[PDB]
C-alpha cells in the first residue's frame, strides 16, 4: 500500500499519454512535434511496466520508478511546449508522476 | 467514454491478476496449480493490451476485448477452484471483466 | 518447434513495424497517413504479445495468432498504399506474418 | 546498426527467460525457487521493452539498457543456482545480455 499513490498516478499518466498520442495522431496540420508522439509512446510503455512492477512487488521497483521519473520528466518538458489542451493535461500528469516517482525512489 | 467502465474493470482485473501472481509465488507448499500462474500472467498481459487499445481508440478494440473476455473467462474458471482469498478476488474480478467485455463487444 | 517459423516471422514483423514507426515519425511533410502510425504501433504490440504467447506455450496461442493475423493484414493493407521503402518492407513483413499466422491457427 | 548485436542478444535472452518460465511452471516438486519465476518474468518484460526501445531509436536507449543489464545480472545470478538445463541456458543468455548491455551503455 506504500506505492498505491504512485500506482494511481502512473495509471493516470498512462491514460494521459495515450490520450495525447491519439489526439496528436488525429490532428494533421501542426505535425505535433513528432518527438512528442515518440515520447508519449515510450512514457506510456515505461509507465505500464512501472505499474506492472509495482503491482507485482518486484525487487527492481525503485530502478524502474527512477527510469519512469526520468522519462516522465522528459515527456512533460516536451509536451508542455504545445498549445493543445490534451498536451497540457499530458504534461501535468507527467510532472505529477515524475515528482511522485522521485519522492518514492530513494 | 463508452468504454471507460470496461477500462476501469480491466485495470481492476490487471491489479487482481498481478496480486494473485505475487501471492501465488510467495506461498510454497500448495504449488498453486501452476496453470493459475501462467493464466494470471497471460490475463494481466492481455488486459494491459486491452487497456492500451481502449485508451488509444484503436480500430481493433472489439477483437482485443473479445480475446480478453475469453482469457478472463478461463482465468476466472481456473482461479475459482482455489481456497485462497486472493485467488477468489482474482476470479471475481476476472468474471466481472469477462462479462463487461462480452457486453461491450458485439 | 512447431511455431518457431511463426516466432521468427513475428519478430521480423515487430522489427519492420518499429522501423516504419520511427521512419514515419522522422519525416514531416507527408504526415504519413497517421493511421499507418497507429496501426504500426498496435501491430508491433500484438506481435510482441504473440511472440510472448508462442514462446511461453500459452493455451491461448491460436486466438492471439488469429488476432495478430487480422491486425497484420490490416497493417499491411494500410502500409502498402505508401511510396516509402520502409513502408513497403513493413507491408511485406506484415503480409508474411499474416499468412504465417493464418496457416498456423486452424 | 550499432545496437543490432544487443537487439539479437536481448531477443535470445527473451526466448531463454520465457523458456525457463514455462519449464519452471511445468515441473512441480522442486518449487524452482519462485524468485526465479518472478525474475524471469521481469527480465523478459524489461528485455522486450529494451528491444522495443532499441528498435524504435528512443532517446532513452542507454537508461533502459542499463536497467536491463542490472535485471539480467540479477536473473542470471539467481538462475545459475539451479541444476536444470533450461535454467543454466537462461543464466548464460542473461549474462551474455548483461555484458552486452554494459558494454553498450556508457
Amino acid at each position: 500500500q506504500y506505492s498505491e499513490a504512485c500506482i494511481e498516478a502512473c495509471i493516470d499518466c498512462m491514460k494521459a499519454c495515450n490520450h495525447c498520442f491519439t489526439k496528436c495522431l488525429e490532428e494533421s496540420v501542426q505535425h505535433h512535434l513528432s518527438g512528442c508522439i515518440r515520447l508519449d509512446r515510450e512514457c506510456a510503455d515505461i509507465c505500464a511496466l512501472a505499474v506492472k512492477a509495482m503491482q507485482t512487488d518486484s525487487p527492481f521497483m525503485k530502478e524502474i520508478c527512477a527510469l519512469c521519473a526520468d522519462i516522465c520528466e522528459a515527456c512533460g518538458t516536451e509536451c508542455g511546449k504545445h498549445d493543445h489542451d490534451h498536451c497540457q493535461a499530458c504534461a501535468k500528469a507527467c510532472f505529477t508522476c515524475a515528482e511522485q516517482c522521485r519522492s518514492m525512489a530513494a
